[PDB]
């Protein structure tokens, strides 16, 4: 248990940055990338003459190890002083089981959350979530974007595997209502998870193959979960055509090992421009200049396979292993939206200072969320670069659509179309097979 602490005004972070004895592996680009994403969001706010002067802010911040009762058990540290740091709000989890979950007790302290990639169509239940806002959408989009990508290819009969939980659930049975309207027929609906309801993965390969008629796979599931039905398909010689979800997205992670078994998916993943200034900050950090990070040295040796086999002194993160994670934008946009909020407020509370007057001592944390919170900047270094919530707390159902193909030897995830409120596609630009050489034997 390591944390980063460092402010007038403090924010909660809380990110994935370990996996599976279940935090022993680190979470490299949703977890190490998008820590760093708030540690230089935070960095740029405080060097801000503009936004939120004379007011500091520091962090705190916590790993999730990608489990909703250790994300808790974290959460508990931002809430021992109202039962030393006095937390303004949280930025996170990543997971919609974690942002669940910290939303709970958070709500409790009226303390407010952002998440810059929880996307469960539950968080919207503003009875329920009342403390929660999100720079990400919910899954009724990403659910109708793939219906709509099954139709358009007339993709009439289907079959489903989903995480259970509050991601993958929600997130298919939205897809089985879109898929209803747009007449298609789901084949074999299958929930996999570590639930003793669930069947193995070897068990839905089975369920999936005894299913001839049904090509084309949906998965909504969480990224170990993709992970492990993927390695379960290679171990059958069962090849079908997948279309993902975010959870599997254009991660390399997930096909890693797999890569004969996946060619020709069809995964989504939300609509994001890389902020080139963060491009820069990652690069330059290395585990002689980054003290303020307790977890980068474990990242550090993870990605290079070495020791702190030897580490050589002079590597570093560039574009030959390096590429930004597709929702770092989001994590950034978060840290942003909870500052201009805090600037908001602090504008109306101190009119006569910069700094944190008498009137914003004891922060009112329903204030803060409701009166200001649901704010209008223009997203941080052309129309739909400006950060808004809707009346749910909700972030813009914008997403791109991508296709796992071989270039020229090199794996990678090649963007073949996106979703507005409509969708659009460069047929010609997808490969649907791989293009493996004749047998003559
Ligand atoms: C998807 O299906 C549609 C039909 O629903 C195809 O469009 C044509 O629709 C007219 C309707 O009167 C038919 O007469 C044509 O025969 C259809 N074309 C074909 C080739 O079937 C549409 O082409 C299909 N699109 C894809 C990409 O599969
Ligand atoms: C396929 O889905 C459509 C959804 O609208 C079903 O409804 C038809 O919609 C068109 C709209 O242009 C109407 O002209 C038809 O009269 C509708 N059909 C009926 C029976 O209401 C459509 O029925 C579905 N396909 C089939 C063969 O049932
Ligand atoms: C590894 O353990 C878990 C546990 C739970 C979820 C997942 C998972 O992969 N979840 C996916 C979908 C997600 N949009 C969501 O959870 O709401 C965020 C997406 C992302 O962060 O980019 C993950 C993994
Ligand atoms: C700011 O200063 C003026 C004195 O010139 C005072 O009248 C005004 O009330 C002050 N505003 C607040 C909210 O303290
Ligand atoms: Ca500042």
């Amino acid at each position: 248990r390591r944390e980063i602490k460092i402010g007038d005004l403090v924010l909660g972070g809380l990110f994935p940055i370990n996996e599976k004895e279940e935090c022993g592996r680190i979470n490299e680009d949703r977890g190490i990338q998008r820590l760093e994403a708030m540690l230089f969001a935070i960095d740029e706010i405080n060097k801000d003459d503009y936004l939120l002067p004379g007011v500091k802010l520091g962090v705190h911040i916590l790993d999730t190890c990608s489990r909703d009762t250790y994300a808790l058990e974290q959460s508990l540290e931002f809430v021992r002083a109202s039962l030393p740091l006095l937390i303004a709000g949280v930025i996170g989890g990543s997971y919609s089981s974690v942002s669940i979950q910290v939303a709970n007790l958070l709500r409790l302290f009226q303390i407010p959350q952002i998440s810059y990639a929880s996307t469960s169509a539950k968080l919207s239940d503003k009875s329920r979530y009342d403390y929660f806002a999100r720079t990400v959408p919910p899954d009724f989009y990403q659910a109708k974007a793939m219906a709509e990508i099954l139709r358009f290819f007339n993709w009439t009969y289907v079959s489903t595997v989903a995480s259970e939980g509050d991601y993958g659930e929600t997130g298919i049975e939205a897809f089985e209502q879109e898929a209803r309207l747009r007449n298609i027929s789901i084949a074999t609906a299958e929930k996999v998870g570590r639930s003793n309801i669930r069947k193995s993965y070897d068990s839905v390969i089975r369920e999936l193959l005894q299913k001839p008629n049904a090509r084309v796979v949906v998965l909504f599931m969480r990224s170990d979960d993709s992970r492990e039905l993927i390695a379960a398909a290679s171990r059958a010689n069962a090849s079908f055509t997948w279309v993902a979800s975010d959870g599997w997205g254009a991660q390399e992670s997930i096909i890693k090992g797999s890569e004969h078994v996946a060619y020709g998916a069809i995964t989504l993943e939300l609509a994001s421009q890389p902020v080139r200034q963060f491009d820069r900050y990652f690069q330059s950090l290395n585990p002689y200049n980054n003290h303020r990070n307790p977890w980068f040295r474990d990242f550090w040796e993870q990605k290079f396979q070495c020791s702190l086999r030897v580490c050589d002194k002079h590597l570093a993160i560039d574009s030959s292993n390096y590429e930004q994670e597709s929702k770092i934008m989001f994590v950034v946009n978060a840290v942003y939206a909870m500052a201009h909020a805090l600037h908001k407020m602090q504008r109306t509370l101190c009119p006569n200072t910069t700094k944190l007057c008498d009137a914003m001592k004891i922060l009112d944390g329903k204030k803060l969320y409701k009166d200001y919170l649901l704010k209008i900047n223009f997203t941080a270094p052309d129309a739909d670069s400006i950060v808004k919530f809707d009346t749910f707390g909700d972030g813009m159902g914008r997403y791109n659509v991508f296709n796992f193909q071989n270039v020229g030897g090199k794996y990678s995830y090649l963007k073949v179309g996106h979703w507005a409120e409509t969708l659009s596609l460069d047929v010609n630009s997808i490969h649907w097979s791989r293009n493996s050489v004749p047998t003559s034997e």
